[PDB]
């Protein structure tokens, strides 16, 4: 069930390329100064480019976010659809720093992301929504907010679903939406689950969210 750790010799060798990134994603890797992967990014982005759902434990610093974005944007230039990818955050904070990334690896290949979040002006989140971004970036209470009341506004195409900082997620109160959207997305697609640790009410989550994941570990 668990992802082999990247040893020593690893860390000092590996590319993207070796993980399977296609070429113009490790050209934007390049590009951003990302000239070495992480070690969540050793450990996830290989399994993920094969299929597999992640649950990874991590926190900011480990590069968690190319560890889903790389494969994300590496499936999105293989089968190009809008309303792709969903991320799901704690903090709206931290919507707008995933957002930075997805923009940096992908704005130029033509990638549009939508943040979706609280303090926000509902209506440029509606037009943002009508224009089908491939990736949407969203903390739980304002998708919802949008799933209501947004006409013509679903998630019946996703093919990826991420939750970053699920501990924190459910610590701030976000159960039962994060429960309504499991409900309303498809079965069928590709799921990241972050989480600094490993406790009940993740691991409840995780059972409810992935499809027989590799347990991805990482200390920095
Ligand atoms: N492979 C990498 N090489 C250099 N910097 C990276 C790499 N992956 C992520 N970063 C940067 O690490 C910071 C923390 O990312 P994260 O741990 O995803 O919150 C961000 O500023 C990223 O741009």
């Amino acid at each position: 069930t668990e992802a082999s750790q990247p040893i020593v010799e690893e860390e000092e060798t590996k590319t993207f390329k070796d993980l399977g990134v296609t070429d113009v994603l490790c050209e934007a890797c390049d590009q951003l100064g990302w000239t070495k992967p992480t070690k969540i990014q050793i450990e996830a982005i290989p399994l993920a480019l094969q299929g597999r759902d992640i649950i990874g434990l991590a926190e900011t610093g480990s590069g968690k976010t190319g560890a889903f974005a790389l494969p994300i944007l590496n499936a999105l230039l293989e089968t190009p659809q809008r309303l792709f990818a969903l991320v799901l955050t704690p903090t709206r904070e931290l919507a707008f720093q995933i957002s930075e990334q997805f923009e940096a690896l992908g704005s130029s290949i033509g990638v549009q992301s939508a943040v979706i979040v609280g303090g926000i002006d509902s209506m440029s989140q509606s037009l943002a929504l009508a224009k089908k971004p491939h990736i949407i970036i969203a903390t739980p209470g304002r998708l919802i907010d949008h799933l209501e009341n947004t006409k013509g506004f679903n998630l019946r195409a996703l093919k990826y679903l991420v939750m970053d900082e699920a501990d924190r997620i459910l610590n701030m109160d976000f159960e039962t939406e994060v429960d309504k959207i499991l409900k309303v997305i498809p079965r069928d697609r590709k799921t990241f689950l972050f989480s600094a640790t490993m406790t009940k009410k993740v691991q409840k989550l995780q059972r409810a969210a992935l499809k027989n994941p590799v347990k991805c570990a990482v200390s920095s």
